[PDB]
């Protein structure tokens, strides 16, 4: 089997990227922001704080008559940003692009944090990380892809994210016709349970390469570039007038700037990023200082391979036995 959806940014600046997921039986489509670094599908719903939602559409398990409440099963997790969920499980019949999973475990809020509240366009996650970071208690619960993966064509999935623009994931396959040249493929730790990787270093614009191993995890459930300090002063330094404010809270620039592209290494391959790929537009309308889309990882405790990057690329995420990631320019 295969399944193919299109995922489409939630806003001007691609602060993240839905794509709709059909749940229960009849169909409940709701828009799912799909999360390589985390590993539970949950969703708002019929069980959800009504205060806590605004605007989002609800998965109602009570319409399925496939669902089945997962008996004592409860569910509790935090991200990197300080957002947070919780709530009880169901089973239930999911399907993406037409890749349909029996027996998906769909993990309905019953409390989300107000930035998941103020997200209207986004109506729950779908995680793509290893199934070994699922929070379900007391019996851990596996990933779409981890449930799918036996009857794929081929254990993998894609992600094609666009610049201001729709892109697409599949499972099952590679579409040969969506990069360019060669796919780089480069190891893989499921140590701390990651997409965790080792770029072979960076550039700035027109510069020289810096050969130096910087280990992240590609995720796609992060807006930016989160790099090392040294990495990101080195960028940033390239732009008259950038500087680190820690009262925005990271790097700005003047909004009349021309940003510089960003390389990163592949093995000995190289992504490009584009400049306009790190404009994040003004910090609070109508202001000329705008947000950096590169930032530093200092304080996160891992460096982290966000849309900025993965939108730059076609990146496989190969779930063998032994998985490796593949990046391809586009």
């Amino acid at each position: 089997s295969t399944g193919s959806a299109t995922t489409t940014p939630i806003d001007s600046l691609d602060d993240a990227y839905i794509t709709p997921v059909q749940i229960g039986t009849p169909a409940q489509t709701l828009n799912l922001d799909f999360d390589t670094g985390s590993s539970d599908l949950w969703v708002f719903s019929s069980e959800t704080t009504a205060s806590e939602v605004d605007g989002q559409t609800i998965y109602t398990p009570s319409k399925s008559t496939t669902a089945k409440l997962l008996s004592g099963a409860t569910w509790s997790i935090s991200y990197g940003d300080g957002s947070s969920s919780s709530g009880d499980v169901y089973t239930d019949t999911v399907s993406v692009g037409g890749l349909t999973v029996t027996g998906q475990a769909v993990e309905s809020a019953k409390k989300v944090s107000s930035s998941f509240t103020e997200d209207s366009t986004i109506d729950g996650l779908l995680g793509l990380a290893f199934s070994t970071l699922n929070t379900v208690s007391p019996t851990q619960q596996k990933t779409f892809f981890d449930n799918a993966k036996a009857s794929l064509d081929s254990p993998v999935f894609t992600a094609d994210l666009g610049y201001h623009a729709p892109g697409t994931y599949n499972f099952g396959f590679i579409d040969t016709t969506a990069y360019t040249g060669s796919i780089t493929y480069t190891a893989v730790s499921t140590k701390q349970g990651f997409w965790e990787w080792t770029s072979t270093g960076y550039a700035v614009g027109s510069g020289t390469f810096k050969s130096t191993s910087i280990d992240g995890i590609a995720d796609t459930g992060t807006t930016l570039l989160y790099l090392p300090a040294t990495v990101v002063s080195a960028y940033w330094a390239q732009v008259s007038g950038a500087k680190s404010s820690s009262s925005v809270g990271g790097y700005v620039f003047p909004c009349s700037a021309t940003l510089p592209s960003f390389t990163f290494g592949v093995g000995s391959a190289r992504i490009v990023i584009p400049g306009d790929y790190i404009d994040f537009g003004p910090i609070s309308t109508g202001s000329s200082s705008c947000f950096g889309g590169i930032q530093s990882s200092a304080g996160i405790g891992i460096n982290i391979f966000g849309d900025v990057a993965l939108k730059a690329a076609f990146v496989v995420f190969n779930g063998a036995t032994t998985p490796t990631l593949g990046f391809a320019s586009k």
